[PDB]
């Protein structure tokens, strides 16, 4: 029983953190077999800032230029190439703690823990999900740059987001591990603006169904819906569409439950109407959106509390 | 910026988890030097479980009947003894991951990270808090106990709980590495509950001056308490006392934010008294209190380990 923003455990993505240094910038790496991947601005400088050129930037360096730090070794660098908004340095050492792993990028909606490092060493891990307005809502200081985001189902780990900028608003834009951007953000420091987020509508179902499973039933009800009528509503509450993907997704906990997908549609119309009236679900007072069906899955048990 | 509920990095504690198994239980072991320390429950049957006599089911087990596993080796146990509801497994090997460590006793309202295992296999990882009536929010499924949660001190872990098991109303309670239970329960099958709980309100304070270095100012007012006046409030609500300690501790976030400690805490009793006027406070509709000063101080500093 219970029910947290649990992440995965952190040790084989520690293993495999670096500090990088190219001029006066200092940030992290990710340290995978002989290559280390960090976020390309970091052979940026000040005035670089607003429209860099990053092909010019790049060929005024030579490997020799790159200071890679892992723990108390120096690695040496001997190639570098950049793949979209990442840099990769080829460094004459594979490392040893390299686990197995893939690259995925990922869909909004979809969660991954964070291990937020400094100076190439971690700080702490933490539950993030991709907001559909392509943000995360992370917790990131200066220097956090190259910090990673990853999921570790079945030992190995995926590795799906890159730190690499926080905007006006307070939250993070990065990118996946091939360097591509999530959402429609630049790493230049001309103003950008994250769109309206929403609210991930087939993970707040999710949640309701793991409060089942934990055993509270107290915001259930006697209606349905048709699924049309509830995307009708939702959106009125700046909730993301739900579609016959995601009805099809919650089969499962529909099954364990005995809970049709379009009567917990129902049930969460009526707390969008009524609120909690001074309930809580899961120790929240608020509708939660970043756990997926899949998450539920992994922490719930099999066995609904009846 | 940002402010999330976040846990050490678990790397240290994974090197240190082994499967224990006795007879029909298996179990979680945490595996430091040359001993696997894990609950001493494990040598239970469920017969034994109603009312057993620990001290005697030892006696008629033997090392071999203790099968450790460290993922795929196993560990031959030369030894073993009990420290009150802790078994300690004697190996014949040192765990050549064994990170500098301590063992502490926690008290109420401090947190840690907790390390959820299965089957000797870490699963996730949350920051959970030592809640007034000693039990921990924990989230844990059969075969989680041996669990442990931790803090960490630049290079140096310190142990502080061991999972044992869980109580009707679905919370959890556990041992410090030492054996020792945290709260008024016992390693046997007889009628147990979680006590009424109170909120942390060091915590919440904490808390509030994390919200106001994030930016989130709505609360604030231009009043202030005193002590006194604040604890016949805290009590009227299930508060927990406010001492003179928690507000030194605090300084340094009333130095920073402008906000002095009873400042702050007049904003409290204004929250408890009137709500949040379907406001939030860092994304949560309801009044935080797992987090420590320490740990404000810490995130929004970026300490690393
Ligand atoms: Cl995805
Ligand atoms: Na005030």
């Amino acid at each position: 029983s219970g029910f947290r923003k649990m992440a995965f455990p952190s040790g084989k993505v520690e293993g495999c953190m670096v500090q990088v240094t190219c001029g006066t910038t200092t940030l992290n790496g990710l340290w995978l077999d002989d290559v280390v991947y960090c976020p390309r601005h970091v052979i940026c400088t000040s005035e670089d800032m607003l429209n860099p050129n990053y092909e010019d930037l790049l060929i005024r360096k030579s490997n020799h230029n790159f200071l890679v730090q892992a723990g108390n070794v120096q690695l040496r660098v001997i190639g570098h190439s950049m793949q979209n908004c990442v840099l990769k340095l080829k460094v004459d050492t594979a490392n040893p703690k390299t686990p197995k792993y893939k690259f995925v990028r990922i869909q909004p909606g979809q969660t991954f823990s964070v291990l937020a490092c400094y100076n190439g060493s971690p700080s702490g891990v933490y539950q993030c999900a991709m907001r559909p307005n392509f943000t995360i809502k992370g917790s990131f200081l200066n220097g956090s740059c190259g910090s990673v985001g990853f999921n570790i189902d079945y030992d190995c780990v995926s590795f799906c987001y890159m730190h690499h900028m926080e905007l006006p608003t307070g939250v993070h834009a990065g990118t996946d591990l091939e360097g591509n951007f999530y959402g429609p953000f630049v790493d230049r420091q001309t103003a950008q603006a994250a769109g309206t987020d929403t609210t991930i509508t087939v993970n707040v179902l999710a949640w309701l169904y793991a409060a089942v499973i934990n055993g509270d039933r107290w915001f259930l009800n006697r209606f349905t819906t048709t699924l049309n009528d509830f995307n009708l509503v939702a959106m009125k509450y700046n909730y993301e569409p739900l579609t016959q993907d995601h009805v099809d997704i919650l089969g499962p906990l529909s099954a364990q439950t005995g809970i049709a997908v379009l009567d917990m549609c129902a049930s969460l119309k009526e707390l969008l109407q009524n609120g909690m009236n001074g309930r809580t679900i899961l120790g929240s007072a608020l509708l939660e959106d970043e756990f997926t069906p899949f998450d539920v899955v992994r922490q719930c048990s099999g066995v609904t509390f009846q």
